[PDB]
C-alpha cells in the first residue's frame, strides 16, 4: 503493498536483505538452520536500527552546532509500546522491509508480534508523553524525554477465575535492541545526609550516593530525518561482611527496578520519592552540563525549557534552586527568576486522592536541603499572597505549600504553580475547572500563568501504523500530507455523500473487525460475531471512568433479551479491558463483575450471538493498536468533571468509531469539532453534577424510581451473577447504593436511552458510516502535532519546523 507504507525499491530491498543476514550471523551468532522467529525479529530490529544511527548522530550534532533552545520533557512514565513498526513508518521503510522479509521467506507481521511493549507507563499520562516525543521529533524541536528505565514496567495482567492476577513485566529479558547504554555519562545522585551551614552558604553533606546511568533511545520524526533522544536513567550502586556488602548493592539499584502501578491513589512511599528525585537530580545535571557546554545563568531560560509531566518531577524546582544557590552561588531572587522562567507544569487530574502530598518527615530525612528550600519558597510565596490579599488569612493557609494537620505535608501541585511560569490543564473544560476550583486562589494571584493545552495523539502510531487500510483509502483521495498535518482530514467532508468512499470506510472497518475477531480466536480461543456492533471500553479500571455504568447497560440488554427473547436487537460484542492498580480493591471487584457477567451472558442459549461480553485481558499499547481500529462504539463515560482529557477517545475517533460519551474532558471539544449531531452525548454536565452535590446525591431515589435498575441491583445482591458466592458483589452494591462518588445511577437512564439511539443508527449502515466519516474528518484538532505546536509557541517560546534535515 500500500502507498502510505513507502517505496520498495530494488536497491533498498537488496541492502535490507543482506544487512538482515549480516545481523543474523554476526550480531545474533546464528545460522538460518537454528534461528527462531525471535532471532528473525532481532535481525530485523538491528537492520532497521542501523538506518536510525546516522540520522541520530547528525541530529544531535546539528543541535550542538545551532544551539537551539532545548526542551526537556520530564516524566516518570513513557508508555512507548513497540518500536519496530513505528521506526519503519517514520523512516518510510515499511514496504521495503515487508518486501525484504517476504523474499527471505518471512512474514513481517509475525515478527512484529514478537517485540515486547516498552510498558514504562500506566496509561494516559505515560502514553501522552510517548505521543509528545513523536510529535516533538516530527516538529523538529530540540527535545529530550527524560525518565527512568524501569527493569519492570506495568505488570502483565492475567485473568484467573475472573480475577486479575499480576505478573512482573520482564520486558528486558531478551534484551532491548533500541536502547544504547551510556555508562560513560553516569552521574551521581545524593540522598539523606544533612545540611551544614558555613560562612558561605549551606552545604549538603554525609550523603548516600546512587549512580544514575543513562540509556538513550532514538525517537524518529516522521520522514524528516530528525532523530531525538529519550534518555532513561538506571540506578547503579557506587563501587565502594564482604559477600553481604556486595549483595546490598541491590538496595541502591532498586530505585529503577519497578514502575509504581497505582494510578488511582497517591501512596507516600519512600521508594517512589527516591525514584522522583533520582530522575530529577540526574536530569538536571545533564541539562546544566549541556547548557555550559555551548557562568551566565541569565540565558538559562532562553536555552532551556523544563516541562513537568504532573507533579512527579516537581522536585526539579527545588533541585534547580539548590544547584543555582548552593553550587553556582547565585543569589536567591536571581535563581528563582531563572527557575520560574525555565519550568512549566502540566496537571493531569483534579481527583484529590491522586494529588501528591509528601509527608514532611519523609522529605526531612531523604532530602533535608530540599525541604529547607521548599520552606523558603513557601515563605516568599506567602509574603506575595499576603501583600496581594491583605488580611486574607484563610487564603494563606489554602495556598501554602505546607499543609498543616496530623502529619505535615508538602502540596507538590502548589510547589509547581509557584515555581512555574506556565500551568496548563489538558482539555478546555479541565483547564477551566483548574481555574474555578482546585487552583482558584493561584489563578486569582497569577492569572497569566494558567493555560490550556488540549491533549492529542500521534496520527503515526494511531492511524498509519495501526490502521493502514484506513490511512490508505484516505490517502487515495487527499494525498499523504495529512499524516503530519492532520487538519487536512477536513477535506474528507466533501466525500460524505461519496458512495465509493462510504463503501471503502465501511470495508476497512469490517476488515479490521474480522482481523480482530480472528486474533481473539487464535490467541485467546474466544468466539465472537464480526457482524455485531463492536462496543468497546478500554482504559485503566477506575470508579470515575464508570466501567460499572457500562456493566449496568450490559445487564439491562441481557434482561431485556430474557424478557422478550424473540424480539430483534442489534447484536453487540461488548468489550471491556484495562488493568486495575494492585491495591485498588473496588477496581479489582469491577473486573470480576465484568467476567462474571460474561460467564452468564455468553453461555445463555436464548441470548445466542446477539450479546457477547468479553473482558480484554492485558490491555496495553500493542493491544490498543489492534482493538481500536476494530471498534464501532467508543465508550467515554466518565462522570462529568473527572476525566481531565482522555486520549483513548481521540484514538477511537481517528479510527472510525462513533463515541458514546459524557461532556467530560476532551469529549466536549470532540463533539464541538464533529458537531453534537455526530456524537452520542448523554448524561449530567459538570453543572448538573454540582447541583446534585449541593442537594446531596441519593442513589436510593434512582433505585426506587427505575424498576430496570432495581432488577439489576437485586440480581447483583442475590447472587444471580455469582451462584456459588451469593454475596460476592456486596461491596459493589453497597458502594453504588451508599457511597458512590461518581453518580453511576444518576446517568443510568439517559445512558441506556442514548445506547438505544446507537443501536438504531447501526441498523442503518449507510448513515452510521456517514456519521463516522464526519468524525474522522474533524479529528484533526486532536493530533499531538497541534498540541506540541501550542506548547512550543505558548509555553516554550520555540518555533516548530516541518523542514527535513539532510539524509
Ligand atoms: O565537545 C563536543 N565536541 C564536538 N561535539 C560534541 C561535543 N559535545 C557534544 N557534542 C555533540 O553532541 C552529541 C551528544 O551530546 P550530549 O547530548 O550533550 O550528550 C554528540 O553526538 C556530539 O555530536
Ligand atoms: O493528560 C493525559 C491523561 O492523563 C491521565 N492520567 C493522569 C494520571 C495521573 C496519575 C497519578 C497522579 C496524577 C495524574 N494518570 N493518567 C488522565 O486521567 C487523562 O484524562 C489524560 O488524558
Amino acid at each position: 503493498q500500500i502507498s502510505v507504507r513507502g517505496l520498495a525499491g530494488v536497491e533498498n530491498v537488496t541492502e535490507l536483505k543482506k544487512n538482515f543476514n549480516r545481523h543474523l550471523h554476526f550480531t545474533l551468532v546464528k545460522d538460518r538452520n537454528v534461528a527462531t522467529p525471535r532471532d528473525y525479529y532481532f535481525a530485523l530490529a538491528h537492520t532497521v536500527r542501523d538506518h536510525l544511527v546516522g540520522r541520530w548522530i547528525r541530529t544531535q550534532q546539528h543541535y550542538y552546532e545551532k544551539d537551539p533552545k532545548r526542551i526537556y520533557y520530564l516524566s516518570l512514565e513513557f508508555y512507548m509500546g513497540r518500536t519496530l513498526q513505528n521506526t519503519m513508518v517514520n523512516l518510510a521503510l515499511e514496504n521495503a522491509c515487508d518486501e525484504a522479509t517476504y523474499q527471505l521467506g518471512l512474514d513481517m507481521e509475525e515478527l512484529e508480534e514478537i517485540e515486547e511493549d516498552a510498558g514504562l507507563g500506566n496509561g494516559g499520562l505515560g502514553r501522552l508523553a510517548a505521543c509528545f516525543l513523536d510529535s516533538m521529533a516530527t516538529l523538529g524541536l530540540a527535545a529530550y524525554g527524560y525518565g527512568i528505565r524501569y527493569e519492570f514496567g506495568i505488570f502483565n495482567q492475567k485473568i484467573c477465575g475472573g480475577w486479575q492476577m499480576e505478573e512482573a513485566d520482564d520486558w528486558l529479558r531478551y534484551g532491548n535492541p533500541w536502547e544504547k547504554a551510556r555508562p560513560e555519562f553516569t552521574l551521581p545522585v545524593h540522598f539523606y545526609g544533612r545540611v551544614e551551614h558555613t560562612s558561605q552558604g549551606a552545604k549538603w553533606v554525609d550523603t548516600q550516593v546512587v549512580l544514575a546511568m543513562p540509556y538513550d533511545t532514538p525517537v524518529p520524526g516522521y520522514r524528516n530525518n530528525v532523530v531525538n533522544t529519550m534518555r532513561l536513567w538506571s540506578a547503579k550502586a557506587p563501587n565502594d561482611g564482604y559477600i553481604q556488602a556486595v549483595l546490598d548493592r541491590n538496595l541502591a539499584e532498586n530505585i529503577s527496578r519497578v514502575l509504581y502501578p497505582n494510578d488511582n491513589f497517591f501512596e507516600g512511599k519512600e521508594l517512589r520519592l527516591k525514584q522522583e528525585y533520582f530522575v530529577v537530580a540526574a536530569t538536571l545535571q545533564d541539562i546544566i552540563r549541556r547548557f555550559k557546554s555551548s557562568t551566565n545563568f541569565d540565558a538559562f531560560p532562553d536555552k532551556v525549557a523544563i516541562q513537568l509531566n504532573d507533579t512527579h518531577p516537581s522536585l526539579a524546582i527545588p533541585e534547580l534552586m539548590r544547584v543555582l544557590v548552593d553550587l553556582e552561588r547565585l543569589d536567591w531572587d536571581k535563581a528563582w527568576e531563572v527557575t520560574v522562567k525555565t519550568c512549566a507544569y502540566t496537571n493531569h487530574t483534579v481527583l484529590p486522592e491522586a494529588l501528591e502530598r509528601w509527608p514532611v518527615h519523609l522529605l526531612e530525612t531523604l532530602l533535608p536541603r530540599h525541604l529547607q528550600i521548599i520552606y523558603e519558597i513557601n515563605q516568599r510565596f506567602l509574603n506575595r499572597v499576603a501583600a496581594a490579599f491583605p488580611g486574607d488569612v484563610d487564603r494563606l493557609r489554602r495556598m501554602s505549600l505546607v499543609e498543616e494537620g496530623a502529619v505535615k505535608r508538602i502540596n507538590m501541585a502548589h510547589l509547581c504553580i509557584a515555581g512555574s511560569h506556565a500551568v496548563n490543564g489538558v482539555a478546555r473544560i479541565h483547564s477551566e475547572i483548574l481555574k474555578k476550583t482546585i487552583f482558584k486562589d493561584f489563578y486569582e494571584l497569577e492569572p497569566h500563568k494558567f493555560q490550556n493545552k488540549t491533549n492529542g495523539i500521534t496520527p503515526r502510531r494511531w492511524l498509519v501504523l495501526c490502521n493502514p487500510g484506513l490511512a490508505e483509502i484516505i490517502a487515495e483521495r487527499i494525498g499523504e500530507e495529512y499524516i503530519s498535518d492532520l487538519d487536512q482530514l477536513r477535506k474528507l467532508l466533501s466525500y460524505v455523500d461519496d458512495e465509493a468512499f462510504i463503501r471503502d470506510v465501511a470495508k476497512v472497518k469490517q476488515e479490521n473487525k474480522l482481523k480482530f475477531a480472528a486474533y481473539l480466536e487464535r490467541e485467546y480461543k474466544v468466539h465472537i460475531n464480526p457482524n455485531s456492533l463492536f462496543d468497546v471500553q478500554v482504559k485503566r479500571i477506575h470508579e470515575y471512568k464508570r466501567q460499572l455504568l457500562n456493566c449496568l447497560h450490559v445487564i439491562t440488554l441481557y434482561n431485556r433479551i430474557k424478557k422478550e427473547p424473540n424480539k430483534f436487537v442489534v447484536p453487540r460484542t461488548v468489550m471491556i479491558g484495562g488493568k486495575a492498580a494492585p491495591g485498588y480493591h473496588m477496581a479489582k471487584m469491577i473486573i470480576k463483575l465484568i467476567t462474571a457477567i460474561g460467564d452468564v451472558v455468553n453461555h445463555d442459549p436464548v441470548v445466542g450471538d446477539r450479546l457477547r461480553v468479553i473482558f480484554l485481558e492485558n490491555y496495553r499499547v500493542s493491544l490498543a493498536e489492534k482493538v481500536i481500529p476494530a471498534a464501532d462504539l467508543s465508550e467515554q463515560i466518565s462522570t462529568a468533571g473527572t476525566e481531565a482529557s482522555g486520549t483513548g477517545n481521540m484514538k477511537f475517533m481517528l479510527n472510525g468509531a462513533l463515541t458514546i460519551g459524557t461532556m467530560d474532558g476532551a469529549n466536549v471539544e470532540m463533539a464541538e469539532e464533529a458537531g453534537e449531531e455526530n456524537f452520542f452525548i448523554f448524561g449530567m454536565r459538570v453543572e448538573d453534577v454540582d447541583r446534585l452535590d449541593q442537594r446531596g446525591y441519593n442513589a436510593q431515589e434512582y433505585y426506587d424510581r427505575i424498576p430496570e435498575l432495581r432488577q439489576i441491583i437485586e440480581q447483583l445482591s442475590s447472587g444471580f451473577f455469582s451462584p456459588k458466592q451469593p454475596d460476592l458483589f456486596k461491596d459493589i452494591v453497597n458502594m453504588l447504593m451508599h457511597h458512590d462518588r461518581f453518580k453511576v445511577f444518576a446517568d443510568y437512564e439517559e445512558y441506556v436511552k442514548c445506547q438505544e439511539r446507537v443501536s438504531a443508527l447501526y441498523k442503518n449502515p449507510r448513515e452510521w458510516t456517514r456519521m463516522v466519516i464526519r468524525n474522522i474528518a474533524t479529528s484533526g484538532k486532536f493530533s499531538s502535532d497541534r498540541t506540541i505546536a501550542q506548547y512550543a509557541r505558548e509555553i516554550w517560546g520555540v518555533e516548530p519546523s516541518r523542514q527535513r534535515l539532510p539524509a
